[PDB]
């Protein structure tokens, strides 16, 4: 009769990483990267994106008369643009703190349009000009959200204007100030000269002069319009007065709904799906902690690394080879992790124990919640624009998020090494108890045989077998017989 | 004659959090968190802080007539300020540079203030404005540490003043810019219309134009003042040149002394209390190295983190229970960590081991010491304003300092946690080894019993039991009584 | 008849930290931070630098009469300005974005200057303008690179220039404007007064008008000059127009090498010397991943902490003492790290195993690689150039770059010790299963003495010695040998 003691071993070819050994194969794994995605720009929560095209930011807000489809756009949760867009402001010219504007824009999911300023109140002006740049169909156009005043006859009076904001919410006001090129055509459009556009609110004060000079032709113009931007708080006012060169505001964006959203530069096409996350190259569906797709995202996702795997070992060490455990694993072992095989008058076989199992297992199931349940609170690493004249913040910004990047990637190998390493140790250290406990509970009853076997001086029968497994082995019962066997 | 070792057991209900399992009981535990503190602001290192009340930086450095006891301000250890402050600036404008003059605030702790430029000075001008936003008892007033400077019958030659800087330290100088709301003001005020103002120093140069406008009313004016600030530097000349809406400075500020400090935001008041750890919330009265109270600190301060608990184990696990480590821990060994009990005919008693005992307490002490002196802070006064027209910057902040902490309180619990598990092993790891090193001297005299116990074969007084326990057992000497009684 | 099972011991006096204690003595150490440098200023990659002596920036690029060493430079690949330089702008004023350029200036190796307005061109004016701020042996004398334009008798038209970008790459263009101190001077310089300055490219449109003020007199100066500089894309247009106080290019500065450069504040003189890496203090040639020098590197370099030491335990614990490794190490086991020591009757010596010896090598030297590999990203810690209107920025700048460093000084600490823990436990660990498994090997034909070695019942030569040794020990061989003189 013999009992010996040992472990699981099965076809798994999986390999994990430890910090002493590298390509170590497991029985059980778990990969907690995530490193695939569906190629698709689709829906975020059941609201669809706002697809801008070819169009700018400025280009929708001002109203580019190539950019008419979105004159009246639904709500949305992400804004698709282009790296270069090709519809932008068609008068050339500048537009101050455009990239404050898509910092706002950042975190706004609704406009609504309000009529602030008619376009029939300029009674003593002329409102009805255009420009080949912004052309539609050969003839002359302008803007379709702004007012070109011109003089009306030989006279330009003082145009004056107010708004009070009873709308509801903050509201967002855009106006411009024209340059020509030469004092004959601000002669034929204004009539006066040394004019000013003056526009003010209870927190804002702004003054500003036209500047004649010839300049390099760019849409076949030398002339420019420089455009400016105000957020109106509620029930306050805003004051327009020019004597000439100004560029009226006809409508106003309220913000109706408010929330996390941001620009995503991509040059796809939106395609009917749903997701909770999306990237640039496309959306995840995982419920995974970590991913390797794209440092930009936008929704709920897991968190950024820049690895290509992580895998924790949640099994025992794979070495195929009865001895026991010190020879190598055992493949009939289908039950549990740790286990037993017997050897009597009547019959053989294997055997699991439950609670050396379980306890291994929820050790090891709170390893991977506690790595996966407590590495969460990462970087965000989301979208932001910058000019040339700002390259000392973008360089900082820059080196900020890559910064918190490599730190986080290093935390996650070196966690998942270190893990790896542990959970094998532990493994084996379960063994070599169950071993020992058992050697100490057979005391001399028995005969060692250094393999991990136990050889018996007495008979044990199939309940002396399974009072040895499950700890109720009756020392005495047996003793005086194993006194005759092992004297003779 | 039985020797049994073991480990102590007390009736402690203190719970520890490891990688592998959680809630375990443990003998004695460290908490290195701190979650209190006294709900009350107090002096800084025997220094009162700067009350500022119902005003603000602008309105105490200009000289708001409602501000009157901040005229003499004593040294102060850091400023307290409200979230909303209601005396600012009682004539309606704007300050230029406003977060850059709160930061420079943030170093410096006394000031001291000069006359540059005496009021009687401007013999060819009218001194004696006031408006009725800055009103006392009903009648119009002013700034206190500013000057109006208006016409003197009708003509408004050029003022011009200088000061050159023999203080004995940096200056801080503030002038400002008046922009009325009509023509007739300008001609009532100055009788001449396109003036300017020119402030001059051998680094700064700035010429500004008023304008006119009409505006929304705030205060009840629809008129504005600007006002700037310069850092004269020692023996520099700082010019004055106006032509017209000239408001004169009057006073310096020299900077007597500096040092660390910062501008606390809160809604309370001081009360008698010393401390040398000041949050928006209380005092930190404590000798750990986290902390969760506040991220913005003032002071010597231990670290923030957001975890709930932190606490390391430092004694056994709670296992209760003659046997020996085999069934669990002894409640009647209270004289150290590991330990013999014995019984032969002349008593029954405990013991406890010395040198075990004292290196496992030594490597838990440099363990804990380790964990916590590897952490150097600084004074770390944390706090910055940014304006409207600053998001990105203020975003770029916001996320520094999140992605900061969150490394940190990764770093915290991954130490807590993995340092638990490898006490707790340990410990064990000790008992198993002192029990071996009993067995190998013993040899073959002896007897195992399976539960941590050593049954004698030879009959063993207390000399032989403290030879044993000491480490000087003869082998030899007790040889043949031993092999006589075996054989039998 | 005896072996014995132990470890190698030798005079080495390095010492390491753990986490459980301090100082404590190993075989073998390999140090990994570098603390040394030659104090020298070298060629990096076999590119000398560029050595501005007591010019800045400013006067380099503007033609400083007393830098005239540098009209014509070479490649560089980093740039050496001193903290405070003397020669600079001899006129007195202010140059705008100046850390921009700064900025710009640390990613460019190479500057071409072309000639885009000549100085004979001007046939309506006159340049030959001149002050004795910036004097040549008494005589005045003006920017080298610089025009200043002045009447050519009591007249003073309209001056215009252009040039279009047909050189091949960027281009950077520098103007200025002069500010007079008094209107005399500026009736006397230009003829007329009210005059402007314009600038315009296809993205860029400047204008902007002199001042006339009395200011603090600057090397003996009270006038000023304002310098502006603009990056002239290629295909591009350039525009000039003046009515007055115009200081025009001549040369422009096309870039025509790219890369990684850099500008160190030393106060040094280059010498001729080799290096890959270069910091302020001296250059580095090394092989170790980590230094302590300087924060600041140019070149391939490595990374940096705040550490006073970091040593690396690649061998056992030094413990000097026939016995096995109960009581210590030996020092006569000049062969490897793990071995057994024979005597029987035909002689008596040492050995070595080589299968653990071996496998303990090879996981200390792959635990190393990792802790050296893994830090691959680190941080870089560039430098930058703030005004001192921006404090914050500045603030920000570096308490990140301090927050980075703390955090990797922390990591690089931790690892280092919770390694050396690891290495010294793992090392007895593989002596107690040497141990265990010749005692297993062995079982009960051998008498244990207590102290890592085994009496042989029976008589075994070298034969047996060896075939113990290598795993590979025949029991039934010896099994009645051994019970007969066990049994007497
Ligand atoms: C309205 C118009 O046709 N203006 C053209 C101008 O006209 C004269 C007319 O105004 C006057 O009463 O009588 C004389 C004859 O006695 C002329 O008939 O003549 C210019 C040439 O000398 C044309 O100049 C060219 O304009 C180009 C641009 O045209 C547009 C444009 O598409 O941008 C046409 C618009 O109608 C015009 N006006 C408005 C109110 O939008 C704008 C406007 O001039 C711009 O703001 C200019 O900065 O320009 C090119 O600029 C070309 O270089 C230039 O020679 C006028 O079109
Ligand atoms: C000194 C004074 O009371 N001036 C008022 C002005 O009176 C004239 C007189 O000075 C002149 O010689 O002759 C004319 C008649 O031809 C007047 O009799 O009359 C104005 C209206 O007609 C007043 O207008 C109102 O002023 C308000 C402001 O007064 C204060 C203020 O409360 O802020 C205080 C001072 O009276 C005034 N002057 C000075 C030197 O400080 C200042 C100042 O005018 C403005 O604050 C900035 O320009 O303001 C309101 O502004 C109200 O809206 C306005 O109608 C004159 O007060
Ligand atoms: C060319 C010259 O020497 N001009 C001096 C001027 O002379 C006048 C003369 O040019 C004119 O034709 O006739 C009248 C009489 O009808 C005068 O004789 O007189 C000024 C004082 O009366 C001098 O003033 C002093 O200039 C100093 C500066 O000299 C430099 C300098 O070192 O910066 C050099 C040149 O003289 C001049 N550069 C030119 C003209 O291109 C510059 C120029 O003034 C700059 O704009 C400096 O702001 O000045 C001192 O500035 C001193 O403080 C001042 O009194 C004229 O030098
Ligand atoms: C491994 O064995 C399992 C039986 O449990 C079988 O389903 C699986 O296909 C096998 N895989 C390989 C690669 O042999
Ligand atoms: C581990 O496997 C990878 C590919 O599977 C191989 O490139 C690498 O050399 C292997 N390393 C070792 C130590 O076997
Ligand atoms: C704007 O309208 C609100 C009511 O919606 C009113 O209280 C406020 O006085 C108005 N503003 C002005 C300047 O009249
Ligand atoms: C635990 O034992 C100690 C003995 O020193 C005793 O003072 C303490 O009160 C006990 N715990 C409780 C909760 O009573
Ligand atoms: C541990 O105790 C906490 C209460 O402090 C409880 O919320 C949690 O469920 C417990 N966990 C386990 C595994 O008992
Ligand atoms: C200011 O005073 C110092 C002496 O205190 C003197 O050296 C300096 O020249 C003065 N400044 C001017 C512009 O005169
Ligand atoms: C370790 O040795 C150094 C010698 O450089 C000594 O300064 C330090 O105090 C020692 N530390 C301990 C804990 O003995
Ligand atoms: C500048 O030169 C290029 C040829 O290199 C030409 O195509 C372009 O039209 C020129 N620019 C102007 C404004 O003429």
């Amino acid at each position: 009769d013999q009992i010996c003691i040992g472990y699981h071993a099965n076809n798994s070819t999986e390999k994990i990483d430890t910090i002493l050994e590298r390509n170590v194969t497991v029985t059980h794994a778990k990969d907690i990267l995530e490193k695939t995605h569906n190629g698709k720009l689709c829906k975020l929560n059941g609201i669809p994106p706002l697809e801008l095209g070819d169009c700018s930011i400025a280009g929708w807000l001002l109203g580019n008369p190539e950019c008419d489809r979105l004159l009246r756009v639904p709500e949305w949760s992400y804004i698709m643009e282009k790296e270069n867009p090709r519809y932008s402001l068609c008068y050339p010219g500048s537009f101050n703190d455009y990239e404050e504007l898509k910092h706002l824009l950042s975190s706004v999911k609704h406009f609504e349009k309000v009529k602030i300023l008619p376009k029939d109140r300029w009674t003593q002006h002329t409102t009805t000009g255009g420009s080949m740049a912004c052309a539609v169909s050969g003839k002359p156009s302008f803007f379709r959200n702004m007012v070109w005043l011109t003089t009306k006859g030989p006279n330009y009076p003082v145009a004056q204007g107010s708004y009070n904001n009873t709308s509801g919410e903050q509201m967002l006001i855009i106006w411009g100030v024209h340059h020509p090129n030469d004092e004959a055509e601000q002669r034929a459009l204004y009539q006066k000269v040394g004019t000013y556009v003056s526009a003010s609110t209870s927190t804002l004060y702004k003054r500003s002069i036209p500047e004649i000079a010839a300049r390099p032709k760019v849409n076949g113009l030398g002339s420019r319009m420089e455009f400016s931007w105000t957020l109106l708080d509620m029930w306050d006012t805003i004051n327009f007065e020019s004597t000439g060169n100004l560029v009226a505001p006809e409508y106003g964006f309220k913000i109706s709904k408010r929330g996390s959203s941001g620009i995503m530069k991509t040059e796809g096409t939106l395609e009917n799906c749903e997701t909770k996350c999306q990237t640039p190259l496309g959306a995840i569906n995982t419920t995974l902690p970590f991913h390797n797709v794209h440092p930009l995202t936008i929704g709920e996702c897991p968190k950024y690394v820049k690895s290509e795997k992580l895998v924790l070992a949640t099994g025992l060490r794979n070495v195929p080879q009865i001895a026991g455990f010190i020879e190598g694993g055992w493949q009939g072992m289908v039950d549990g992790w740790y286990g037993y095989h017997h050897s009597n008058d009547q019959g053989s076989g294997y055997a699991a124990d439950k609670e050396s199992t379980q306890k291994a297992f929820d050790g090891i199931t709170n390893k991977v919640n506690s790595v996966i349940e407590k590495m969460n609170t990462q970087f965000e690493a989301v979208g932001k624009e910058f000019s040339n004249l700002e390259k000392r913040l973008e360089n900082l910004n820059k080196k900020m998020e890559d910064g918190f990047l490599d730190v986080w990637t290093y935390n996650a190998e070196l966690l998942v090494l270190m893990e790896n390493e542990r959970t094998l140790d532990f493994h084996d250290s379960n063994v070599k108890n169950l071993y020992d406990k058992v050697r100490m509970q057979l005391r001399d009853n028995v005969k060692e045989l250094g393999n991990g076997c136990f050889e018996f001086y007495h008979k044990c029968d199939n309940e002396c077998m399974d009072s040895v497994k499950n700890g109720t082995y009756d020392y005495p019962k047996y003793e005086e017989e194993s006194k005759l066997n092992r004297n003779e």
